[PDB]
């Protein structure tokens, strides 16, 4: 029996399946309780069960395989694995493990792994000789990630506008400056769709911190891939835990020669959660924040890199400014010159209901010549020269108007070449 | 007899009933005590006493059927339900149980439930199979709640202004930012009347926290619905208990595919009560608040959603700003991004005796395309474009002057189009 099959099924179908098996009252308790009871009954039946999850090390030394469909939330059905297994097969937090599951015997409040048959989509033995994450050297991004949809639809307009504004490559550490009511989500959704279509091989995971519960559903419906989020109901501990699990899973994927892309929703929310969770170091920085608090956001953000051996790790993050909270621009002043590429959004442009509201003159990337070719580089340079004089809002209007008349980016290339 | 109808009777009628029943004193006791005495005297002869109430589950195992007449205050007349009944029918806190009761026996001082005949306005068997609230899928609000009644009276001006400014829908999570002496109570009263008029099907509850005793009675005599309040002369535990009972009752009602609307007089007062009642976690933010504390009010605020299966939970809570306290400031600080609808009251417009004192430029709703039609949305955009250059007080004066001339918002749009 497949645990993920039960998890993916709707709750009503789970209740009906349990009632067919029996168990009497099943509707009232949560989904995790339902799946736990159904799994226990099926194990009592005798048939072997196969389950998969993402491993995590707890402070007690034990391992837990959290599930992605629950946004890595601890639950009664969370498989728990002894440190003996971790010693037997070299494992750490973020690893994806699939195998047969032991029924919960006396003293077993959760399910446990009997035999492991898959580690990070690979055999257990082949995971021992892999190299850690930052043992691999950091290298400048060189392989361009093309996120032009190419269908000519209105959705592709923002993708190509950001592409000529500031190209994004594999392994880059992007940064988005998003004032309130600027279209941050309407940009993230398009970026996620472009990544999922143009580059299906790369693993796409979306991390949302301090989000509204209603937006999580639309994010997880629109994005083809893995969406994990922590709403504002959950404490800062949950935000930190989900962020750490996501970054560790990405690092483990990179170590396994996989290419993974992370679309972080907000650096500011993560930094606030980290400031809340960490103990005080005895020194209070400006704005009621801790020096040690700001370190772990840097640890999360700096993992974006183009590994010369196994692939890339791209982390696109968005910054919140002019929110009113002073810790927000404290975090901004911490990350002034950290991102490889920076895209700036403008509130005044968004006021006229013309989108995308970006500042083309400000938005740009460093060492762009590596990602693009010579012709693209000089074309971008002359475009910067010619749209440099006119105002940013008129610049955006002219850009969207001109890209509208052109089917693709090459049509624009030939248009400004004449 | 029925306990609820006895509770609804005035105190003098209760004393007369106790006297003609042949019971002495009953004058200087509280309402609950005289109710208990009357119930005991009638129970000595039987006649199958009835009673209903909202279930509050205590950690010891058993529960109590509180009444909304006393705003769920603990009293001698509360029905006592044993854990056996809570186990036979799956009952959680907030369930509305109605049935016959039995007189207390030797060794017990509370009336006990004898035979349940209604749970959540439904048969117990049907209520046992309901899906839990947490398993329901949140969604963006799409069904509008039109405040305007079209009467043309000067009271409808506030409703029409608010319909133009920040449209609301079933399942919204609204926030009213009100400085002191701006007119929040009158606005809440008007919203309650508009809801009771236009949408009689929705369940309307008005929750007042730390309110003055006279305002409580004013709201109870004005609002056509359920009003539960806890005055300032009560411990913060009382505020916490009342808020939790209200939210649990709302969740149970929503589980039955019902639309529930909750108007919260102050999220700031609720946050203060939670901060007082919660144990200190050792990390204290600016102003003396505990980061652990604000997790509980947020869970109250985050329950507002539009359930995909059916029903919705609208929560319109007022936030107090510029009250002269840093703790209230940080409480509002932690709550900006949670709401999908905001309405900003202005003291500058209030001091000129121009009402409603609504800051039109700084107030709005998120994703208004779903609630309103295309023509309504474009007309609203035209009006916003017209208003935007004006100052807040001039804009509100002009808007109210133009709005009073006609009767309905549609005719106002037609006139402005010309
Ligand atoms: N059709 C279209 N709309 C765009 C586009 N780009 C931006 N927008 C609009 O910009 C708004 C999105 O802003 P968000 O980033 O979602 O809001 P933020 O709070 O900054 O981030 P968050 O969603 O919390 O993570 C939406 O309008 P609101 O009604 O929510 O703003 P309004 O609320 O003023 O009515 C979008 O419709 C685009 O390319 N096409
Ligand atoms: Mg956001």
């Amino acid at each position: 029996m497949n645990l993920t099959e039960l998890k993916n099924t709707p709750v009503s179908e789970l209740i009906t399946l349990g009632e067919n098996m029996g168990l009497e009252n099943l509707a009232r308790m949560r989904k995790q309780d339902i799946i736990f009871a159904i799994l226990k009954q099926h194990a009592k039946s005798g048939e072997d069960i196969f389950g998969d999850g993402v491993l995590e090390i707890l402070q007690d030394g034990f391992g837990f395989l959290r599930s992605a469909d629950s946004s890595y939330l601890a639950g009664p059905d969370d498989i728990y694995v002894s440190p003996s297994q971790i010693r037997r097969f070299n494992l750490r937090t973020g690893d994806t493990i699939s195998g047969k599951i032991r029924p919960p015997k006396e003293g077993e409040r959760y399910f446990a792994l009997l035999k492991v048959n898959e580690v990070n989509f690979d055999k257990p033995e082949n995971a021992r000789n892999k190299i850690l994450f930052e043992n691999l050297t950091p290298l400048h991004a060189n392989s361009r990630l093309r996120m032009e949809r190419g269908n000519g639809s209105t959705e592709d307009l923002t993708a190509r506008v950001l592409d000529l504004a500031s190209p994004i490559g594999r392994g880059q550490r992007g940064l988005i400056v998003a004032p309130p009511k600027a279209g941050k989500t309407m940009l993230l959704q398009n970026i996620a769709q472009s990544i999922a279509y143009n580059h299906p091989d790369c693993v796409l995971m979306v991390l949302l911190i301090d989000e509204r519960p209603e937006e999580v559903t639309e994010m997880q419906r629109l994005v083809k891939g893995e969406v994990v989020a922590s709403t504002f109901d959950e404490p800062a501990s949950r935000h930190v835990q989900v962020a750490e699990m996501v970054i560790e899973k990405a690092k483990r994927l990179v170590e396994h020669k996989k290419d993974v892309i992370i679309l972080l929703d907000s650096i500011t929310r993560l930094a606030r959660a980290y400031n809340t969770v960490v103990p005080a170091s005895g020194k209070v920085l400006t704005g009621g924040v801790d020096a040690n608090a700001l370190h772990r956001p840097k640890r999360f953000f700096g993992a974006a890199r183009n590994v010369e051996e196994g692939g890339s790790l791209t982390i696109i993050a968005t910054a919140l400014i002019d929110t009113g909270s002073k810790m927000d621009e404290v975090i901004y002043e911490e990350f002034k010159g950290t991102g490889n590429m920076e895209l700036h959004l403008s509130r005044k442009i968004a006021e006229k209901r013309v989108f995308p509201a970006i500042d083309y003159n400000r938005s740009g990337t460093r060492k762009e010549e590596l990602l693009t070719t010579q012709e693209e580089l000089q074309k971008m340079w002359i475009l910067r020269k010619i749209i440099h004089p006119m105002g940013e809002i008129d610049a955006m209007e002219f850009l969207i108007n001109k890209l509208a008349m052109t089917k693709t980016n090459d049509d624009f290339f030939e248009m400004m070449k004449r």
